[PDB]
């Protein structure tokens, strides 16, 4: 079922988070911050994200196929602008507390999308599984940072 | 094809995100440093613009996401959306004036993308998308001239 027309414009899509990334590495800035005792060592970041955009890729061709995809399409793309917002807000302009609010809108995306997924295709809901875990852990870095740092201004 | 608020409010709760880029933007000195064209608009235009847009092409969303075969039109503005969130922390956050020109060419593309796409579905939502396409152009152009008429720093490799 694998349309290369749809999933290639959905993964070019990610292009545009993915180079949030490549744009704003962090730096020493990031790595003075006390760090939560679960913090994930820097490589695993790079493969999540790798990982995550080639499965909400297929995940959104699957869906696309599909009559009345229009509602999860539409959490799809709110999801992904959201996701595009996140980096610049945190290792961009270190705004913490303004990053929180982001990941949680798009945690919140990130459900109703992997939702609207179940409701057309079992698969399609299933490859968003990793991903609203892992935006869960995003959520928890994002708060623990804050709470970790706040004799920080930015983290205020 | 009815105004439906599920999908218009999802489609314009995605703008929000841009919209905080837009938002978060301190008056810089750079910026007001820069040479610019004499037909830059003054900084108070843009917000009014934007905001304007992000209703337009919503409601454009909107009426695609009710139809048979929106699925590529959909796949077009999940991208043209995320290369507009990518373009103002490129250009203002990180002073980074070539790469953000690149930037807002994809998102030009994706705009003629989406535009093209939703004209073979429904001429309205096509219409609703010529004043974005419009308008991604002389956003385009004020990134070009914003770079050729001033000093510009090494990015970082
Ligand atoms: C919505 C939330 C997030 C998004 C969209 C995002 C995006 C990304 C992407 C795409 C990369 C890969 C860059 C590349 O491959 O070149 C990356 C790397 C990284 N990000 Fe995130 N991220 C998010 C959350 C977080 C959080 C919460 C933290 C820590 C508090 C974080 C810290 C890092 C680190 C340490 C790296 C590794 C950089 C390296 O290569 O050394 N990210 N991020
Ligand atoms: C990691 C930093 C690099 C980020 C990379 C930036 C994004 C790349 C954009 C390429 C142009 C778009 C090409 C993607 C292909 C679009 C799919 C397509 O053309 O769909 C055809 C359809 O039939 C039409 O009607
Ligand atoms: C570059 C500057 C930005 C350009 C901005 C200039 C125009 C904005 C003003 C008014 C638009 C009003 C048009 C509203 C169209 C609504 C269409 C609609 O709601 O129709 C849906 C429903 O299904 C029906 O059947
Ligand atoms: C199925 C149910 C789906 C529910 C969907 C979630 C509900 C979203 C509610 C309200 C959005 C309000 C509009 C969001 C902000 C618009 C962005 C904007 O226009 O920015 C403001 C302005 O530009 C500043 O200058
Ligand atoms: C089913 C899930 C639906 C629930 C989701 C609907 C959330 C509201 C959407 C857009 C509002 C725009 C703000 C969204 C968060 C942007 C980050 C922020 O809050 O900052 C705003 C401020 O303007 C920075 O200066």
């Amino acid at each position: 079922n694998m349309d290369w027309a749809l999933f290639l414009t959905f993964l070019a899509a990610c292009g545009a988070p993915a180079t949030t990334g490549a744009l704003l590495k962090p730096d020493e800035w990031y790595d003075n911050l006390n760090k939560p005792w679960w913090n994930p060592p820097r490589w695993v970041f790079p493969l999540a994200w790798t990982s995550l955009y080639f499965l909400m890729s297929l995940a959104a061709m699957r869906v696309a196929q599909l009559e009345g995809s229009g509602q999860a399409l539409a959490f799809y793309a709110a999801q992904l602008a959201f996701n595009t917002l996140w980096t610049p807000v945190f290792f961009g302009m270190k705004r913490m507390a303004t990053a929180l609010a982001v990941v949680m809108v798009m945690w919140l995306f990130v459900a109703a999308t992997m939702w609207a997924f179940f409701q057309l295709d079992t698969w399609a809901g299933v490859l968003f599984v990793p991903y609203l875990i892992w935006a869960t852990f995003a959520t928890g870095l994002n708060f623990e940072a804050m709470r970790l740092n706040w004799n920080r201004p930015e983290a205020r």
